[PDB]
This record gives C-alpha cells, sequence and structure tokens, in this order.
C-alpha cells in the first residue's frame, strides 16, 4: 500500500517497508500490517485502514469477541518482539565493536583473497585456556574470515599484563611491516601456559588502554564471556 | 457501551468504566474512547469498533491523513499522561506513609470532631526553621483535620537525635494516657532552638527506628524536603 507508507512518510519523514499484511475477523476496513523501520530495522505491527489512511500501533492492549484476532495480534508481538530483541542485540555488538580504539584489534587477512570482505571479531583472553584451544584455530578461520581479534585484560591481573604486552608487541611488529605469520607466532608465544609473565616489565601506559577498552567490551552484559565470536 | 465493557472484563477481570467517547474524522466504523482501569485507576485511550467488539489501545504509533485525528489523539495521550503521572504520584505517597511504623506518626486528633475523618500528613525535621515555623499552626490545622506528624531525622544528626527522644517521649505520653495539649508541647519543647539536644541521653535503639524510618521516606525523591504536608 503506497498510501500507508506516504502518510507515515509525510509525518515522520521515514520510509517503512511493508513485510506483513494479514485480515481481521473482527472487522471489515481495517488490516493487520507489520512494517519495518528504515533505520532501526525495528519490526512494526499496526492496524491499518483500507485506504492506508489510518494507521494505529498495535500493543498488548488489544481485545476482541474474535479469539482468532487476539491470537493473531499475539503471535505477532511476539514475533516482532523476538525479532526486535535480535536486531538491537546486534546493534549493541556493533557499537561495542566500533567503540574499540582503531589500532586496538588484530586485523589478520584471510589466506583466501576472495574472503577478505568476511569480518570476524574474536573476544579472547590469553590466561583463558578455552581461549588457548580457540587461537589453534586461527589459521583455519582465516582461510574463510578476515579475523579482529580483541585481547582483553578480563580474568585477572596476567590477562591484562598479557594484553598490554600483545599491544606493545603488534605496534612493534606494524612498524616493521611484520608478516601475518608474524602476529600469529607473537601471539602463540604469549598465550602459551609457560611464557614467563612476571619475567617482562609491563608498559604502564598500555596496561591503562587494556584496561579501559576491556571494561566498556564488558560493560553492558552483553558480552558475558570468552572466547566470544562475532560475525560483523 | 456495555458491549466494550463486557469485552474487556470477560479477558481481564477488569470492569472499566467509560469517560469519553470521541469521533475520528478518519474512519466511519472507529471511535476514540477513554477508559478508566478499575484497579490503578489509569486512563487509557482506545480506538473502539461500533459494536464494541474490536478495542486497540491508543500511543504515539498514530497516522493519519486527516490532521484533526492526528492532534485528538496527541491532546488525548498528553492529558492522560498528565492524570497518571498524578496517580502514579498519589499511590507511592500512599505506600511511603503506609509503610511508616505504626507507632511512629504522631496522630492528633481535629479539636472538632466533625473533621476527625480528615488525614493531614505532615513530613517534618525538628532541625528545620521551615518545619519551626509550620509547627506553629499545627493548633490551627487540627480545626480542619486530624494531623499525623511524621518526625524525621533528615537534615542531619541532631535532627536524628531529636526525633528519637520524640519518638521516646511519646511512647510514655501515650502509656500515661497524655492529652493533645500535652503532646504539642512535647513537640514545642523539643523543637525549640534552645533546646540543649547534647543535654539528653539519647536512646540507641531509637535513633536507628528514625534512621532506618526517615531513609525510607526519602528513598524514592517522591519526597524532596520538608515540611512536606499530604492530604491523604
Amino acid at each position: 500500500q503506497d498510501n500507508l507508507v506516504s502518510v507515515i512518510e509525510k509525518q515522520t519523514n521515514k520510509k517503512v517497508r511493508i513485510l506483513e499484511i494479514k485480515p481481521l475477523k473482527s472487522s471489515q476496513d481495517l488490516k493487520m500490517v507489520v512494517i519495518e523501520d528504515p533505520d532501526t530495522k525495528y519490526n512494526i505491527p499496526l492496524v491499518v485502514s483500507k485506504d492506508g489512511n489510518l494507521i494505529i500501533g498495535l500493543s498488548n492492549i488489544f481485545f476482541s469477541n474474535k479469539s482468532d484476532d487476539v491470537q493473531l495480534v499475539a503471535e505477532t508481538n511476539q514475533k516482532v518482539q523476538a525479532l526486535n530483541a535480535t536486531q538491537q542485540n546486534s546493534a549493541k555488538l556493533n557499537a561495542i565493536f566500533n567503540e574499540i580504539p582503531a589500532d586496538y584489534a588484530i586485523e589478520l587477512p584471510s589466506t583466501n583473497a576472495a574472503n577478505k570482505d568476511k569480518i570476524l571479531y574474536i573476544v579472547s583472553d590469553p590466561m583463558c585456556p578455552h581461549c588457548q584451544k580457540e587461537l589453534t584455530k586461527l589459521r583455519d578461520h582465516l582461510k574463510e574470515n578476515t579475523v579482529r581479534m580483541v585481547v582483553v585484560g578480563w580474568l585477572g591481573v596476567n590477562s591484562a599484563k598479557k594484553a598490554a604486552l600483545i599491544q606493545e608487541e603488534m605496534a612493534k611488529a606494524r612498524a616493521r611491516g611484520a608478516s601475518v605469520e608474524d602476529k600469529i607466532s607473537i601471539l602463540e608465544k604469549i598465550y602459551s601456559t609457560q611464557y614467563d609473565i612476571n619475567a617482562q616489565k609491563e608498559p604502564e601506559d598500555l596496561r591503562t588502554k587494556v584496561e579501559n577498552t576491556t571494561k566498556k567490551i564488558f560493560e553492558s552484559g552483553v558480552i558475558k564471556g570468552v572466547p566470544f565470536l562475532y560475525h560483523y
């Protein structure tokens, strides 16, 4: 219905996309319409007149003598609430990853040039055995994606210290034009359980950057643990 | 419309009261109805069919090619939101006063027996000059209301201590069957700026009761200062 779209556009400056139209037993002029907001991508359920000139948002405040309509609305509300919850979660994740300092993530381009645009974020703690296991899969992940590994100081003091050393060592590696393999070796070297962490001097500046970056990744509770993988 | 009321009753077990019915330029079958929820007393705006068999809650998600309908809905939404905000505030206040220990308030029956049922709550700090001024009006308030004076320890340590002494002294006064005048004299005695607060031994138990009671009165920020008067 162009009319409904146009009615909404004029008074919101949002051009909505129509996803679903269903009839109501309970009225002859009114139809059930779900639309997509072009900004938030939220799915929004509506009751709309035949000519598309009257548009009312649907909510839990819906009653009918027709049980089928009550049911239709219930199913619709619940379906859109599940879709919108996921959409909001994705957007929160995107915002988390966009807020990380630009030099912080270690970006390793896929071994296959065809796949360079496929972005996999991996949030990883260097004192975590599950992250150590995940690290062994990195060369395989590269075949299919470009990986942005985000090394956090999440599990304790030694995590933060290792994350700091990784930041310092990656800066030097980039400065000298190190290869993908060189960067992975740096990660394996430092992730190793036998890596003598106390035998290293810890750069103070970088530890604070690690502490701040890590705090903000885990702040909202949208990310609750590691290794956390996210296809962007 | 009995039908709408009955449709709602069957599926909510709430019998709503109809407050307002208005037509929409934008539809011939649909009317704008505001109802009162019998539990919360919240005013709820609806779009309702002619036969009262379809009922849709109104919200900000409302669009029409008819600017008058958009306006009607806007005015209606804003009016009910203002009424419901006040209703919620009253109910929060009632809950604050119902949560105060039963012996805590000092209830003084009106000097006029006709007015004994008219309840005035006065939240008052004994170290507050504005509360001291309010205290001078107490005998006049009695002519018109029964006053429940709630003496808090809100402004500092001396407030809490005086509130404690007031609690202790009111307990003794009640135990000996003291008059209204006797209780007011106790208040005036202790509210007096010249009342030597440090020359008194402070009951420990009562100070904690004062501290807890006071914290809970002021917790929500629905009551932000003293003297606070509330007709219940």
